[PDB]
């Protein structure tokens, strides 16, 4: 059958659902691990042991265990995020969208969803992967992992608690599709993970890990990057963290054995209630429980293997979006609203950066103040505003990138960078929010496609232009075919450094993106912080 | 008669001089002090004991002993400013132009030449005091004082090599214009002393000293303030140039009076010849032998002066010319010539922030070079050698006036500001120099009235404009002729920091001179250095 598919765990039986006046076979929820439930939980994934009989693959599985977003309650710009199922531990699953027909040996991508390592789930509306499949001829894949504590709990030299779990969710993940995508019509040896912040993070992480490398054949980072600052943290902070987690709960402290044990008996929320307690600053674009860096899942420093060339080489494509920082300052910086335009005063500007740079020292404050400050016009709020946002964006997601995209081009078989930054006609979110974290994966997905969406035909034109260059790229390396002209993707070089707009206008390419603020961000900052 | 002059030291008899088809009188050469010679080198000043007869107060008097640049022999750019006069340590003169017939108690203005302490001459022919004495009616009186090593070696403790005596012999030449210029028809309670660069610093320098402060009503500071990171040093560094300097002549170093009578043996280009070698660093906009924060002329340091409201409170007009910084470069940074276009490669660059800065730590000199590089075009030789313009004419006078500027008005009773931006038609030097710094004196002082001299018709008529403000603002304190008809220069107030450019195009008003520059100077670079 086309909808029934023997797997090297079982067999699995999918539904026809459909799409833009066709159809295609999805199968929802199949399992790639077993249940990191209990005694299991903070421990290593393994692998999901065969089932007999036929595996309901027709419905949505359970998300993971996550803090839920309720700042804006029936409000869809922020509910299009927060989990559209049950939350459970038992949440290691996988979904399957394959072209109908079922094609022969086709190209794959692997989809995983950010969310900051504490939250995100591979249920949402805007990762339905029907169209993207449909529209592309691709097999599409969207994982699931291990989030906050249950993910990234990591106390060093534990076997109970190691760490990076989360990531190995992920590898367990790709190692089933390596083993199974052929079932289905996949073709192994052509695999392109992408994933958006987080999700990028993740991607740029099994582009290094040793033990990850084999998995897939080329990858897209949307929006984040391995060496993001909010993205790994120490054996001795993510120590801390844990530790500092227990003392939230009254748990015994005095070994791992103790500690984790206790943290096991406690209820999932629990464990989430008291999540953002452990954070050592007050801070925006920060999470508790994030990658580790081990020696293990991770030999040596991000930036050593960036250095030494140790990461997988071959073809990235990478970018980001023109206002990455303005999610954060609404739930975490004053002066900022959902419902004004947020002109911020010179005071909460001051507050803002504080809370954006939370390791700085007093130098390091007044360096980046005055980086982004106009002296002409110090009481601007609307500059103040939008210098906020670039603070934010630029430190978290843009010049971590930058550094990235650099280091990586000079191993690399092929880089590709873009700028997204257009702005949905529909989008809920105000104004002054501009192009937000998160806003281009809509188009990647090809939501603007369906009609009850209310996008407009440019929109479309682009989401089509958009999916096209993602898939295109999975399967040959490449974004471009070779007619026109109009346009062609330059390849980003060590040299010239090209990149691209992406919007609804003809494509335009530019040279060194945000270079003047990442130079500033990756080189004289952190010099100065070390010195001082 | 006219041209003779009983002062409180004896008869003195001057010449009639012509003057744009007119005619004034002119006091050349009459001796303030006692010549300082001899056991009397490095002294402080004695005032000139009473002479018999009559002075031929007729001619130029000579020139201190100072370094003369030879760059380039015979080209007029840098040869008016060299000493026109034969030089010897017997200097200590000062030059009186009246209006004919003499006034009844007019305005006085007193000149103080610049040359960064290590040299300058009251004899210039742009320093010609005649077109602005005949235009505008005031009294106007050159001094002199001695420059480099011999007024200004400084050996805190000893009484025979004090420091600051060329400080000294300017305020003795104030003195003597306190007790003798009423005689010449000048009102003693109206005089405005005024000098360019050091002269400017100079002038800036008798506000703060408590004993200067009673000698003069207001101030004009051209290019130039006390506060000038060139324009003084510690007692410590004082000390250690001083015993640097005899160590260059064989001297015993043993103690101050052997050290002291071992450099008074030497002949004066002796000193001159080896003057230079002390500087603690390759530098550029950096002198050797500059007034000293010795607890007597300056109580504390200038810093904590400017704070305190610990000087003189009167009103001040004062400014800047746009490219302060190319005279310098000119003379000091690889990749600078007069016969080219000076287009400046990065490696060149680097070097010039190095030299230009010599005082920075690495991190230092890092925030420099990233403030003024535009990283989209860092190897354009254009931007690189403007932007190292700018970097020199910003840190060494334009920020640290602004900085003067700013502390002076809040305890001041009167603050003009103005932004020299003209280049002369007939400038020697090239294009790429721009509007150099002390181009904007020979318009104070009136030379583009003189046909001759080959001015356009635009320049005189901004030459006379400048030399009413001066005047203007000597009498009354105020440049503006209050209920006239033209447009009004305004005061420059602690909120609005308004100032006025002065070119031959109709005033502008602006706010907040090279603000954003600024603030990293005068803030943030210092807390820079200040950490480690
Ligand atoms: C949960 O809210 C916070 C934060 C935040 O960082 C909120 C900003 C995120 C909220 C949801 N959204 C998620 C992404 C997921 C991946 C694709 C793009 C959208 C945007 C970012 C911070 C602190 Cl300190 C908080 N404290 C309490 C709640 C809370
Ligand atoms: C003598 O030059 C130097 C320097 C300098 O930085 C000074 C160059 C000056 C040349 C004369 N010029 C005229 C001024 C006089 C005052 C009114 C305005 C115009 C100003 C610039 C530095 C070093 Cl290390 C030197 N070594 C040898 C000569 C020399
Ligand atoms: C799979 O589960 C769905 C959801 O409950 C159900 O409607 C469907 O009938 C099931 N399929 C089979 C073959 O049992
Ligand atoms: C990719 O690898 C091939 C084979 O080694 C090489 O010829 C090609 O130049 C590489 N491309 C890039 C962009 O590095
Ligand atoms: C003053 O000096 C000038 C020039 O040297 C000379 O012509 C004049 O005669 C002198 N005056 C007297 C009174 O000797
Ligand atoms: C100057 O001082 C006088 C006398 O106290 C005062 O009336 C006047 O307002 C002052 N002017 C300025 C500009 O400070």
């Amino acid at each position: 059958s086309e909808l029934l598919v023997n797997t090297k765990s079982g067999k699995v039986m999918g539904t026809r659902v459909p799409v833009l006046s066709s159809h295609i076979s999805a199968f929802l929820g199949i399992p790639f691990a077993e249940p990191p439930v209990g005694n299991m939980r903070f421990r290593r994934p393994e692998p999901k042991k065969p089932w007999s009989g036929v595996w309901n693959a027709s419905t949505y599985p359970n998300n993971c265990q996550q803090y839920v977003d309720e700042q804006f309650p029936g409000f869809s710009g922020s509910e299009m995020w927060n989990p559209n199922r049950e939350m459970s531990e038992d949440c290691l699953y996988l979904n399957i969208w394959v072209p109908s027909p079922r094609p022969k040996s086709t190209t794959v991508m692997v989809w995983i969803y950010g969310g900051g390592f504490y939250s995100g789930s591979s249920t949402l509306d805007v990762y339905n992967g029907k169209y993207l499949a449909y529209t592309e001829e691709v097999v599409l894949v969207s994982l699931s992992y291990r989030v906050g504590a249950f993910g990234f709990l990591a106390l060093h030299g534990s076997q109970e608690a190691p760490g990076n779990v989360g990531l190995l969710d992920q590898r367990m993940a790709l190692q089933w599709v390596h083993d199974n995508i052929q079932f289905f019509g996949g073709d192994p040896k052509t695999v392109t993970i992408f994933g958006e912040s987080a999700g990028g993070a993740s991607v740029g992480m099994h582009i290094l890990s040793p033990g990850s490398r084999d998995l897939f054949r080329r990858a897209i980072l949307q929006s984040g990057s391995p060496n993001c600052p909010w993205a790994s943290v120490s054996v001795a902070e993510g120590r801390r963290r844990a530790v500092e987690l227990g003392r939230n709960l009254n748990c015994n402290l005095n070994s791992d054995e103790e500690l984790i044990h206790c943290l096991r008996e406690k209820k999932p929320q629990e464990l989430i209630d008291v999540e953002w307690n452990v954070l050592p600053f007050d801070s925006i674009f920060r999470f508790s429980f994030v990658p580790v860096i081990d020696g293990e899942f991770f030999p040596t420093s991000l930036e050593s293997m960036l250095n030494s060339g140790n990461f997988k080489k071959t073809q990235i494509l990478l970018g980001v979006n023109k206002d990455e920082g303005s999610f954060f300052l609404l739930y975490g910086a004053p002066g900022f609203s959902k419902d004004s335009e947020s002109k911020i005063s010179r005071e909460d500007f001051m507050s803002g950066v504080k809370l954006s740079v939370p390791h700085a020292n007093d130098l390091g404050l007044d360096a980046v103040t005055l980086q982004y400050t106009d002296w002409m016009d110090d009481n601007n709020g609307i500059k103040n505003r939008d210098g906020l946002d670039d603070i934010v964006g630029d430190h978290n997601v843009i010049c971590p990138l930058m550094h990235f995209v650099n280091k990586y081009t000079k191993f690399g078989n092929g880089t590709y960078l873009y700028f997204f930054n257009h702005r949905a006609s529909n989008l809920v979110w105000p104004e002054w929010m501009g192009v937000i974290h998160g806003y281009e994966i809509e188009f990647v997905f090809g939501l603007p496609l369906v009609k009850e969406l209310n996008y407009t035909a440019e929109e479309e034109a682009l989401s089509r232009r958009i999916m096209h260059y993602w898939a295109t790229f999975a399967k040959t390396g490449n974004p471009n075919e070779p007619h026109s002209q109009e346009s062609k993707w330059p390849l980003f070089t060590t040299k010239e450094q090209k990149f691209i707009d992406l919007n609804t206008e003809p494509m335009k390419v530019h040279q060194r993106l945000r270079v003047q603020m990442c130079v500033f961000w990756n080189q004289f900052l952190p010099k100065l912080l070390n010195a001082t």
